[PDB]
């Protein structure tokens, strides 16, 4: 079992790795990355709910959507973990690029990021995004509200 | 060398387990599980710039002040994730609890949380809170901003 889950971790890890690297046109065929089943998306949203994205079809046409919204997009500082679950991997990274989304002057958009990564038979069964979602209205021009602080101690 | 990491690891991950089910006033002794110079605190806030709290004597004040405004946190649904760093764990939970913050009518927060562990010599070096800020703000009654999302895919 154990040359089992060693094998996995190993593989998986490279998808990882790829899909972190992924940019440009080429983002336009990194849904054959996950399942055909596989889920991506935001966790962290105004909302407070997830946004995902189901199916490795609506992950494709997700990701014609966001090489227009996020044209240029890099994901820095991409430190991998693996875990003691050869298909799970969490990833801490920074991301920095325009944002450009329909109705809001277009911006620059950074922020701090995990990434969680579940795997079944060699792709992504998972993929959730979480990042405070603070920074993104910021890149929009969205007004950030702020808790008073006065009586908490500094 | 692999004997010295397994012992770290299965030692750290003892300590993860305690930090993430001390409650009530054994809180205020949870700083001891902090090096001397170590350092906790939130990640995610309204600013986009850590609150961090930094040695283990402000820890232990920190620890005082929580108590009184999150006097009755539960950390929920925890899940503790090993990596190949014996001194590095992450933790994906929820939490929920009263919210007394000055100046604001009582609340009762839930979050998605996710925690960062690092370790030094069996104690907590760097502990970091990550969550959505938009949830705090809901439970401070404060007005969480909307995306329009009239021109995006639905
Ligand atoms: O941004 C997103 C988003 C949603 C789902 C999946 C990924 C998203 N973005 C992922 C961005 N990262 C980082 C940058 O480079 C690419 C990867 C949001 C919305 C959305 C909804 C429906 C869509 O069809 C497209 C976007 S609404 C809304 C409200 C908020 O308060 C915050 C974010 C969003
Ligand atoms: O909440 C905190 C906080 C800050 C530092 C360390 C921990 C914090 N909370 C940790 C909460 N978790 C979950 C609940 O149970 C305990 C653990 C925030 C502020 C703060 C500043 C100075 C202080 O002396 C005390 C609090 S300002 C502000 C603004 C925001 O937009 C969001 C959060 C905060």
């Amino acid at each position: 079992e154990n040359r089992a889950q060693v094998a996995a971790r190993q593989h998986n890890r490279k998808i990882v790795e790829q899909y972190m690297h992924t940019r440009g046109e080429a983002r336009l065929k990194r849904h054959l990355l996950f399942t055909e089943d596989g889920v991506g998306g935001l966790w962290t949203t105004d909302s407070g709910q997830p946004i995902a994205i189901r199916g490795r079809e609506k992950l494709g046409e997700h990701a014609v959507w966001s090489l227009q919204c996020f044209p240029d997009w890099v994901w820095t500082d991409i430190q991998i973990f693996e875990t003691q679950d050869p298909n799970w991997f969490w990833v801490e990274c920074r991301g920095e690029g325009a944002i450009v989304f329909p109705g809001y002057p277009r911006g620059q958009y950074r922020n701090h990021f995990l990434h969680s990564f579940r795997f079944e038979n060699g792709l992504i069964k998972e993929q959730r995004e979480f990042m405070n979602p603070c920074e993104q209205f910021r890149s929009l021009g969205i007004e950030v509200p702020e808790v008073r602080r006065d009586g908490l101690p500094s």
